[PDB]
């Protein structure tokens, strides 16, 4: 569940030892379908969800406050992410959650499906409970 | 198949944003039993293999020639790795290989079982053919 | 015992004063019989030994570490040299080694008989020990 | 019969890759005793030979006129070298000649015993015929 950008980066850093790009900020995105594995997703929820601003983790913090320190793996959403409510028109379903380095494009850190499929009505806040969004 | 140390570092770099540690040199190791995955390995073969000077990848080069460029995964050990021949005494059986930062200890990057069981007789070189030690 | 090209360069540099070409990389080879002394050899082992990539001294090193600094003559292979294993077919007899500027052709630096003629079986690596290949 | 300086330089140039110091100008000097092959000779004839100014080869040409180009070895001092006549005092026996890059000191490339032992009277120019002083 690692994109070709991040997989290449980690392999090169571990084996080549070349400079590893450091994600200054982390932006979590909601996608109706799974990303390709490439940069971006196929496809982002647009033209039906007018309020689709990517909720940046650790809103108060600058860097590193989004997730718990690594200890035998695992991560947890320390700060709760409250996505903007669906504006209207048609219902939008969320089945995959993806972490993006940039709010717009900017590579795909992790690509992971949701545990349960959720369909958002005309009005839904779709918060993410703390302690989730773990990675191995 | 990833050690906790390297897993902690990659998770920190990807999500938390800590600067990713980068090896000064790459050392390959041969272990009779699979590494403990934590600090150190179980176990380093000494006093059974009289000459076990760990063979560094990219023997003369500074950095960059260890593995083929990472592109949608896959690696290949560019330079043939040939360990000093078994001096004598008792036979050594190997089933795992681990990548170390330092010639002694220095944390553990990878661990993976050998495809086929291989044993070392009285006198043998035990080279690793180019195209092995691949990383995904 | 030294090839004519090396003889020409040594004498010309010592007396006339023209530029002395510097071998960018040093390659060690094997020949079944005595090389001519001229450019090329009679004869290089190929099509009996399918994998015969000529091993470069200081395999990764740029320059200056392939052989120890001279002290009233004599040098030794700093990095242990290992040729690819004999893929198959029949036995090969190696008696003379040559030092090459280029992997293919490109002058003869040294030619020298081995200590004793060595016969390689179906599968053999035929390594060079550290401290061998001494050249006055 | 190549001294340390030239031997170390040629070995480094051929194997290590260090640049070969080129002699901008070549001197011929004569010594009563055989050279030790080390720095300087053992010993230069001085204070017995007041006029011992080392006749440079290629007196007319700037460089490259002293010796014929190398052709599988062999050389010749194309320019005839005529030493000054001995001023006086005692007879000096000339047995060994050496090549110098500098008029005083400045390394010793070649040491060579002379084929016939020559005793120098009160008067002798002690000239070298063309075709003598070969190199190999």
């Amino acid at each position: 569940a690692a994109s070709t950008y991040t997989e290449n980066n980690i392999l090169n850093a571990l084996l080549r030892g070349v400079a590893f790009p450091l994600p200054a900020k982390t932006y979590v995105s909601l996608h109706t379908g799974d990303p390709g594995v490439g940069a971006g997703a196929n496809e982002v929820s647009l033209s039906n969800w007018p309020a689709y601003v990517r909720r940046e983790a650790e809103q108060g913090g600058a860097i590193g406050s989004g997730w718990t320190p690594a200890a035998s793996g695992q991560t947890s959403n320390v700060n709760q992410l409250t996505y903007p409510a669906n504006n209207g028109v048609a219902a939008v379903t969320v089945t995959h959650y993806a972490v993006f380095d940039a709010p717009t494009g900017g590579n795909l850190l992790f690509k992971a499906p949701l545990t349960v499929a959720r369909t958002l009505q005309v009005g839904d806040v779709f918060v993410f409970d703390v302690g989730s969004l773990t990675a191995q």
